[PDB]
Formats: C-alpha cells, sequence, structure tokens
C-alpha cells in the first residue's frame, strides 16, 4: 500500500458557494484539496479508462444532509479508495490520477 492519505476535511467557501473539500496527502506531503463531487468525477473517469478493471465502491451518496460524523467517515471513506487504487501502478501513475493529485 502506497502511503495515500486522507487527514483531514474543511469547510470552505469560494466564489459564494460553501461546502466540504478532502486533503489528500502523499508521504505526509499535501497533493490536492477536494470536493467529493470531485472524487465522483475522478471515479468515473478511472473506470472508463481503465475499462477491464473492477473498481472498488466510492463512498455514496446520501438522503439527507451529512453531520460532522459523516463527513469524517466519508474522508475515512475516500482515503480507504485511494489506498486501494493508487496501489495499482497503471492507475496511481495515470495522467487521470496524476493531474487529480494536483494544484491547479
Amino acid at each position: 500500500a502506497v502511503p495515500i492519505s486522507v487527514p483531514r476535511y474543511k469547510h470552505v467557501e469560494q466564489n459564494g458557494e460553501k461546502f466540504v473539500v478532502y486533503n489528500v496527502y502523499m508521504a505526509g506531503r499535501q497533493l490536492c484539496s477536494k470536493r467529493y463531487r470531485e472524487f465522483a468525477i475522478l471515479h468515473q473517469n478511472l473506470k472508463r479508462e481503465f475499462a477491464n478493471f473492477t473498481f472498488p465502491r466510492l463512498p455514496g451518496k446520501w438522503p439527507f444532509s451529512l453531520s460532522e460524523q459523516q463527513l469524517d467517515a466519508r474522508r475515512r471513506g475516500l482515503e480507504e479508495y485511494l489506498e486501494k487504487v493508487c496501489s495499482i501502478r497503471v492507475i496511481g501513475e495515470s495522467d487521470i490520477m496524476q493531474e487529480f493529485l494536483s494544484e491547479s
């Protein structure tokens, strides 16, 4: 397993919208800060590019607004997802993942 982690989530404000971002680290160094919907897009993109793999489930949506505890659970689930997919070299090194794990 590669040393990928998502040790923090944060409530942010930007362009007038309030939302949550998840801060992704590799070997203790921060790579990106991204909202859940960007992870959902990453998942779709990876599945289409790596069409012959069967990907693990991304943490899912809920029928209600998330509590703090659920934000923390979502964070943990996103970390578990990244631990799995990033530990596969062709996926971990893909242009898709390298773009995701960076700041514009």
